[PDB]
């Protein structure tokens, strides 16, 4: 979240790094926009740092109903200044750092009462 | 074929054109390496000049047997200085300009007798 890490610091550091001669191409998803065979043919080496960008579901009955959303997706829409819906009462399921970030961002986003399960 | 069009002329003209500020990216097949949705998102317009790059088959019995090859593929392997096999006797089926180019390139490539059907 923004209150813990300022994005201006991150942007300034990446600008410092790209001054060194590293080219960053945004909005390019490998396998969906550009093949991996293309990168394999055109480059002397390939490194995959894709990360873990899926959210585990509730693993319960009715987990597919409307009104249930993952924590990672929620934080991504918060970051991109998109249009979200929260409501007065929000229940966050989990106990790691994702749950803490979701709960505190929800408290900042006008949720009147937030409870962690 | 090279004896009718010199490739040095074509290369010099394309160099003249690319001096004007046009970037040409080689070895990039759209739909196989780069998606068309990528170009649709990243560019203000897209023009498709892909051409007709398939050869019609013989439409006869045994057309899939080894030893039968298309004219376009044959001319492409001649151009790329690849390793081909012809033999003493070659039969070219067709009557257009593709047949003429194939027959004359075959006469230059050591075929002792070439016949056009
Ligand atoms: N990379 C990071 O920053 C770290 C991740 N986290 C937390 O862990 C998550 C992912 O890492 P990892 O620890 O491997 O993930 P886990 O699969 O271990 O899940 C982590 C959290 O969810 C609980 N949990 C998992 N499955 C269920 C289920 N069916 N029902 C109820 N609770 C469940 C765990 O509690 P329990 O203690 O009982 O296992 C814990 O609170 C993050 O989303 C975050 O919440 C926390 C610290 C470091
Ligand atoms: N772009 C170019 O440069 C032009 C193309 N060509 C010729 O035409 C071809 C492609 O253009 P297009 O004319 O539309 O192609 P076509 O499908 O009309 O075929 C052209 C040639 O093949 C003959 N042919 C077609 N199908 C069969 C079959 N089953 N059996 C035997 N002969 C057949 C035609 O003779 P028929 O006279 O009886 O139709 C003609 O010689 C080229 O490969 C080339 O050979 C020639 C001039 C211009």
């Amino acid at each position: 979240p923004q209150y813990r890490l300022d994005k201006a610091l991150l942007d300034a550091e990446v600008a410092l790094m790209t001054k060194m001669g590293i080219e960053i191409i945004y909005n390019t998803k490998i396998g969906d926009d550009v093949s991996l065979d293309y990168l394999h043919d055109n480059y002397d080496a390939v490194f995959l740092g894709i990360g873990s960008w899926q959210s585990q579901g509730l693993r319960c009955k009715g987990e597919d109903m409307e009104g249930v959303l993952g924590g990672i997706d929620f934080l991504r829409e918060v970051t991109m200044n998109s249009n979200i819906t929260l409501g007065g009462k929000v229940l966050v399921v989990g106990g790691g750092n994702t749950a803490m970030d979701v709960a505190r961002t929800s408290k900042r986003l006008g949720a009147e009462e937030v409870t962690i399960i």
